[PDB]
């Protein structure tokens, strides 16, 4: 036997989870202090719950494991709903872990603070945005609740809520056992396997498109093994962006239709073989088709499904494939923007990849990279990365620096390249204040075009996406951090150039851009749409 | 314009409705009104609401259409929900149509007699027993509603619900158009075909087996042209026993596992191309069974989809698939000898009775049956059809379709075999006989007891029912009824019924307790191994 | 320890139900055998389930405690939905009791005979014409549940439904504990009784209006003390029709609006001082009112609530109410139609009254009836009786005959009075077939008018009220029971001599009534509507 809540914290570290984040509440407090003086996972905290969620599923991302974000009982847990829906919408398996009302509170005709209309309107609400939830208020059930919760969230990759009753947070129980075993059918799989193999084979140009699923449940290797094996060409999706990185070969590059390379869009819109392998089928991966792609005669993998020849295979989880499919296979590029023009000329989206591209070429192995939403975004999509992570599907603005705090929380010292626009800084880089405390230096390269630009982009008439500007650069100072704003490439590249050589605090380079002034991937992007 | 009401009973007629089953509540007087006074679709009442829903059911099989059925609000709704869940679990479209509270009554602080716990209650409960429901409380949408929800029972073949407020019966409204399409994707269709048939060519014993569904989307001449086109041979399921019976080549059998023929079940459960058209999965089609079925390795088509090879082809009609092959296709003994004697009658007898009558010339009939040895019994007779809850396996359906399929078989005879526990239930229906104008046969298999629960348990005396003199209540309901307890009276009776017409003829034969039929003796221990 | 089917059956016995009611099925068996073998309830079978579920209904109405009907799975269950509802609406707590699938039943990919679209079909019906449900499938929580259950019924006096997989008749478990408690406020119930008889006292022509409740709850004899003690008049509703039958003082009548008799609805809705005590606010109760009732200015104690003066006490019981009203007060009719002319002349509903009434007069100690929904229920109005139950409010056909034979079942051998129409014995007067192996002889008046006369008198013009005329006292000697049909007054009389003095069988007097001939109540009630 031993309490509830460290045998809580022992199943996710037994499951891989490197971390939790969180924002304590006084339904939290015996929580948190079990967190805190067991450190069975280490104890992140930050200022704002939308932060928490967004760094648990970034660390989530990071390593392909589980992410763990702890808040108190409405106050915290509703305002995370933002950041889970999201990784819900990525397939991204975040832990959501909810303190809440002992078993024996609220039978005083009193109204709890934080509740909703009734004491479980929160259990209701998070329904709609995980894929599993257990009240554990029963310690005799609690270890098979837990093993069956975390047990969904790493078989469907997406987000699980657990809520604990206050009083039951040092009950005895007894340890967490396995998680609950989902059945696959061997000759389903074998007969999905031969029949995807064949129509790949029969194909006059296949490609292989690789998307989320593949980094969710760790295939990056095994399926540059089978694109090799195959010899076929590997293109990402736009949520896909930064997947096989590290792969011998790498991807061809990424398919974004009228907005993206040419000729990628044109091998990927003429296959008559395109094996959207784990994909979202999202209007941002796919709406923006020049030619109207028809999904049904594509083969696609997602959600534990395969679908190809009108007809879908269920119950095959894409690790299963990949495994058959290589085991029927004996053994066996878009250009990056480059060259910057370090002079007294005004910055210009591209300036910046060139800047960061420059540096790798130069010889810095890559960086990560976490991206918000906004041109930063589509800018970002003409880096050279070690991996990228951005709401490449929810869209949800405020991703960015959190998710670069998180991952790099759990890289072991490897910095994260963050970047964001002035719209984004607003809503969450303020986390930033925390790196100090957190023992991290990232390095954040704010997009200032004081304005929404992607909205102006969408709708240049309006005055409403007219931002102020905030000296960003100026209040890093009051974050802890180094900042400084640049207004000229020669200014641009050698900030870059300080911030890699400093270490100890987080670098905000605010590039002052202006107005009107996008990368070219974004424009033809939003006409797309 | 027209009324509401009206607009209901054309648009039902449209769709090839025959008849009309009901009995009548205040809620639903003023329906019932336009109804009778309309003409639009004959008024047939009945004694209880069960009847009125195995009837429109009946009715809904015999003719491959849509059935009806009205019933008042709560009292005549709810009385009807087995009858409901059983023809949903059947397949069968029928519609149901019940009377409510008018749309402003309610609001006087008071509760109406035969409302649920609160006025949506029935609505509620008939959400589970059918594929689509709507309120026709909005004259202006009443239309459209008529047409989805119509159009739903057509194409999924399960029942639909409607509810009619009662100031909504007489109130002005647009025609009905046609049902909302559901679109087949051409290219699945033909990938779906091609499919199949590959399977069907690369068995070496391929076996071509029909349910429920072949019969309710009218395909059965199709299908028995598809087996003629493929050439393989046809066998029905359990439930499927008597399709097929007007063509040309009729099926080989029908399948029981180790209840039924042992060169049928060997052929069946030997198929290494099993294709199951329009079949339901039930423990009473398989759990039969000599050996397990790996029902993935079958080609199975129902409920809109097709599956096969570990993989499901979703939005695939039975008859749009049918059709498929057909166009990847280029053209190409029942127990007898009566002895009628002095000895006693087993069940047997009954079907070599029946058999030896369409071997001397008679047309056979169709068979209506309740479910009981009466069902497994009528597995060995010759049929024209036969009709039966061979899935829901709810008592009391027998006379109620007999009745049901005879209203509307245009003059033709119905037979209907029944056991005493069902006859109990729902046998008394045969007092609307006259009335209704027709004159079915009834075979009542009496033996004084539940004898298919006497099979699973005979240590319970509880089986033990007692003795009902049902032919001497014959009269009294308006027909002739004998009492036969060897096999010669058992003979006579039959002859006579047969020469019998204007009233129904109601053969009592008396079977001795623990005596059934081989088929449900192996039945019940077959199934018995399930749990 | 000891089974499960045994725990349930010794748990039903302990509070009350002296009987089960029911038909097998393959699922039931199991449990059927338990219930055959421990006789620890009598067990009764019925021929079709709606007679299962109006016979439990009735046993329940006749002793105030529990009734106990016992189905199989699906075509059992759904058979008994109507009068499952109907026993809801008029507060009768019947307890269904259906046979399911083993818990490892339905995972073999077959789909099972009697389900639904889903094994959870039947349940999810069921909860909506009961006040609670349990599915008795783990014996660890069986005991709770079951206790939890028949608590409910017990308390809101309403059916209750127990699902019991066939698997699960004869596992271990341990006794069935005492009900839940309800708690009771005794300030709230001091202060609303209080209120209550202060406004009764204040009141210049105060009415107590009994109803249901005051049967369900066993406090007929209470009520009469009240009434003493209060010293107001009593008069019934006409759902309550037959309450307070055993009192010193009878009701002054049943209240039946413009339907009823004029001085007795005069007083009740000229009344400063309306007690409805334990009422149903129902049409068939207080639509037939012939001035508009302002109902809140009654006083209203029903469903465990009292209002009045606009104002509503929670929680409150109608026992409670009760022992409360009696504690504050210190100790201390219309005319029933007679003189039957047995001659020549046809047959009237009236007539069988007075037939009734008369052998009453004469000293035949009156017998308690169950009557059917028709002419035949305005008919009993005016009849003398030991107490009478009818779908006063369901108003659903059918209910008369199983309902005679099952309160006879536990009446310890007084006969009970069944009328009902040609309509309803259509329906379910064939249980009778039933009477000689349960061991019963009711005595059955007919009204046989051939037709749907309540129907007809509602729409006069239509013509599918008409019924043939079938020879229910010939068929009578096919059911083990002695049937006479009887066209003229003098037969009648004699008939009924017969019957009462004829006692190993069922009588069935069928009396032959000519079409358009209705009592005097039933006329006025119909127009009333
Ligand atoms: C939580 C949330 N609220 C609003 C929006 C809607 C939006 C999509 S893009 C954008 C403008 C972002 O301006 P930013 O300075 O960050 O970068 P840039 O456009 O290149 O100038 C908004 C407001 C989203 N996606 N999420
Ligand atoms: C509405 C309903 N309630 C109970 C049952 C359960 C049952 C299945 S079989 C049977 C006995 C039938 O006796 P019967 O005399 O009719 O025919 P036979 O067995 O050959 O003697 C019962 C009670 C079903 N299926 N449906
Ligand atoms: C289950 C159900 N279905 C229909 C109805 C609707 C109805 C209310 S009254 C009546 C006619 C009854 O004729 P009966 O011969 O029984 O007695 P009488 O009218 O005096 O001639 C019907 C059909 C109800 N209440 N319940
Ligand atoms: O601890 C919290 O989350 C709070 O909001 C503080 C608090 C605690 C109890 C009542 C009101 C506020
Ligand atoms: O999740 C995303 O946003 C991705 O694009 C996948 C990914 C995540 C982390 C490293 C590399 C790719
Ligand atoms: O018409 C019906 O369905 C009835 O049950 C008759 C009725 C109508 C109004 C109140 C009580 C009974
Ligand atoms: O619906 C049934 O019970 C069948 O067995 C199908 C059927 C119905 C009518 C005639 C032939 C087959
Ligand atoms: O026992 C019952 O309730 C039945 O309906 C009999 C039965 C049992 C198993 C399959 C089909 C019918
Ligand atoms: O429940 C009813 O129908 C009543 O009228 C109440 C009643 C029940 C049994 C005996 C006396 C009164
Ligand atoms: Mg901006
Ligand atoms: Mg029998
Ligand atoms: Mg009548």
């Amino acid at each position: 036997h031993m309490k509830l809540a460290e045998a809580l914290l022992r199943a996710l570290k037994d499951r891989g989870a490197q971390a939790m984040f969180g924002i304590p509440g006084d339904f939290a407090l015996p929580f948190f202090k079990v967190a805190e003086e067991t450190q069975i996972l280490p104890l992140h905290t930050l200022s704002h719950e939308p932060a928490v969620g967004f760094a648990a599923d970034a660390a989530a991302r990071y390593s392909s494991t589980l992410g763990v974000a702890a808040v108190t009982y409405g106050a915290g847990a509703f305002n995370m709903v933002n950041a889970v829906a999201g990784a819900y919408a990525e397939k991204s398996p975040v832990v959501v872990i909810s303190g809440a009302p002992g078993t024996t509170e609220g039978n005083a005709g009193l109204l709890l603070h934080h509740q909703g209309r009734t004491l479980d309107t929160q259990f209701q609400v998070f329904k709609e945005i995980t894929v599993a939830q257990a009240r554990l208020d029963d310690p005799a059930k609690a270890p098979a609740e837990i093993a069956r919760v975390l047990g969904a969230a790493r078989a469907q990759s997406r987000p699980v809520y657990l809520e604990i009753p206050r009083n039951m947070v040092n009950a005895e129980v007894e340890p967490v056992g396995d998680d609950p075993a989902w059945p696959v059918d061997r000759d389903a799989l074998a007969a999905c396997a031969d029949e995807v193999l064949a129509a790949m084979r029969s194909a006059t140009s296949p490609v292989l498109m690789v998307c989320v699923e593949v980094r969710r449940y760790g295939l990056e290797a095994k399926v540059a093994e089978l694109a090799q094996r195959l010899g076929v060409p590997v293109v990402t999706t736009f949520m896909g962006r930064g997947l096989l990185a590290d792969a011998p070969t790498p991807p061809l590059g990424t398919y974004i239709g009228v907005a993206g390379d040419a000729e990628i869009t044109r091998l990927v819109e003429e296959s008559d073989g395109l094996f959207l392998l784990g994909a979202i089928l999202s209007d941002t991966n796919f709406a923006v088709s020049q030619r109207k792609i028809d999904l049904r005669k594509t083969i696609h993998a997602f959600d534990r499904a395969v679908t190809l020849g009108y007809h879908t295979y269920a119950d095959i989880p894409l690790a299963g494939l990949v495994d058959a499919l290589l085991e029927r296979l004996p053994p066996s590029p878009h250009a990056y923007p480059t060259g910057l023009q370090a002079d007294g000329e005004p910055i210009a989206p591209m300036d910046i990849a060139r800047a960061v591209n420059d540096r790798v070429r130069a010889g810095q192995e890559p960086l990560l990279i976490a991206a918000d939403m906004g041109d930063c975004l589509f800018t970002a999509m003409d880096m050279i990365d070690a991996g990228l992570m951005a709401p490449g599907y929810y869209a949800g603005m405020g991703f960015g620096v959190p998710a670069g705090i998180g991952a790099q929380c759990v890289s072991g010292g490897k910095r994260i390249l963050t970047v964001v626009g002035d719209g984004a800084f607003q809503m969450t880089g303020w986390e930033l204040g925390n790196c100090r405390r957190l023992g991290i230096d990232p390095i954040v390269i704010l997009f200032n075009n004081a304005s929404w630009e992607m909205l102006r982009t969408f709708q240049p008439e309006s005055a409403f996406n007219d931002l102020d500007d905030w000296r960003f650069a100026d209040m890093a100072a009051g974050m802890g951090g180094d900042g400084v704003r640049v207004r000229t490439r020669a200014e641009l590249k050698a900030a870059l150039d300080k911030a890699f050589a400093t270490r100890g605090r987080f670098q905000l380079i605010e590039a002052m851009i202006p107005r009107g002034v996008l990368s070219d991937t974004l424009a033809r992007f939003v006409q797309g749409q």
